[PDB]
Parts: C-alpha cells; sequence; structure tokens
C-alpha cells in the first residue's frame, strides 16, 4: 500500500516536470497542453485521497483507540496528524481539500490554471508526509 | 450554460482524437502518453457529471412548477430523463456511473487503460443526449 501512494506521489512530480519543460509544452497543440493539465489535476486528486487514506491508518494504528476519529473530522484527522508529526501544516492541507473539492470545476480552464498553479507547493508538502509515513 | 456540457464534451472528443494517433501518440514520452489517459479520463468526468446535471435542470425546470428535485437521486433522474427521450437507455448510464465510482482507483495504469477503452461508447450515448437537449 504506502508504496501505491509512493508510485502515485512519483507519477505526479514526472507530471510536473514534463509540463514544467517550458519548451516541450508551449510547442504542443492547445489541446494536448490543456489535456496534460487536466492528467495533472486528476493525479494531483489521486496522492490527495491516497495521502488522506495512509495519514488515517497511520492515525488508527497509533492512537489509543479508532472509535475516536475516524468517524471524526477532516479537520481533527489533521489536528492529531500535526501531533503526531505526520504534517507541517494543517493549514496547506485546509487548503489542499479546498481545492480537491473544487477540481470538479476544472472544465472551466481559469479554473483548471487556478488548481495546477497550487501543485508545486502541494508536492511539498506530501512529500513531507509520505516521507513521515515511509519512517 | 448548455454551452459548458457542449464545450466539456467536445474538448473530451478532441482529447481522444489525440490520442488514437498511434503515429504521435506512439512517439510521446511515457509520461506524456499516460498523463493524456488520465487527463481524458479526467475529462469523461466533467461530461458524465455535467450530462447529468442537464438532465435535472431539465426536468426541474422541465414540467415541474420546481418541486425540489432533491427527492430524486441518480436513478429517478435516468427514469424522467427516458420519460422525456433526452437517453434511450439507462442500463448505460447506469454502468457509466459505476465506471465513474471507480476513476478514483485510475491511479492504476491497468484500471486506467480499462476504463479509457469505455469512453468511444461513452462519446456515443453522451453525445446523443446532447442531441436531445439540443431541442
Amino acid at each position: 500500500n504506502l508504496n501505491v501512494l509512493d508510485a502515485a506521489f512519483y507519477s505526479l512530480e514526472q507530471t510536473v516536470v514534463q509540463i514544467s519543460d517550458r519548451n516541450w509544452f508551449d510547442m504542443q497543440p492547445s489541446i494536448v497542453q490543456d489535456t496534460l493539465i487536466a492528467g495533472a489535476i486528476q493525479k494531483f486528486e489521486f496522492v490527495y485521497e491516497l495521502s488522506l487514506k495512509m495519514m488515517k491508518r497511520q492515525l488508527q494504528q497509533d492512537a489509543i483507540n479508532t472509535d475516536d476519529i475516524g468517524a471524526y473530522g477532516f479537520k481533527d484527522i489533521l489536528r492529531e496528524a500535526l501531533r503526531f508529526g505526520l504534517i507541517g501544516d494543517m493549514s496547506k492541507w485546509v487548503a489542499y481539500r479546498d481545492m480537491r473539492n473544487i477540481t470538479s470545476h476544472t472544465y472551466d480552464q481559469e479554473k483548471a490554471m487556478a488548481v495546477y498553479a497550487q501543485i508545486d507547493d502541494f508536492l511539498i508538502e506530501s512529500s513531507f508526509l509520505l516521507e513521515q509515513l515511509r519512517q
């Protein structure tokens, strides 16, 4: 499992890299560009959703009990994830959830630009998150 | 707002066309090939969702004295849409949702190929719907 989040993190990272190579990206027809952006938003969603689940799982393995939060709030998952040092800034994640909740609006190109602009930062935290989880 | 459904559809279609250009697509780097399939899948989700939003608004504005069509779930919307000849086979839209509900597993390349392969048919059906709504 953790391998899966790991494979999904890299594929996202790799994807931003290709899109970053501004030489090759600007050459491509516009439909190729917007499809890569969408594929990147889709890969963002995977890492985000896989991250929560791995994060919820570590949390359940380290708690006094799973009854408490696992049927309880996002924010509570974060604070707790923060306490065990799983993440560094629950404000990045509150933001990430806001991001994920609107990816379904991504057919609008502006909105797509807006989500893609936040992905590089996104890679940072999730990178941290996963490092934590490897240990 | 019919324009959005129309433009998401056409943008999907155009995505599928570039992907089918085997000579062009076989040359691309590995990460470009799958980001593109990732993206086409994301785009499939947009038309599906929008297509259902439109059947909904259609039935919601159509005969309804705006009877908070909330009492309505997926299958009522599909049944009403059939009553209006907006779709012609609901077993298919039922299957498009099962497809939609597994796209979150698309980080696995094989599951992703399996969903992408179903896009051609989706285009036929989704385009019929858009035809009826055009009137």
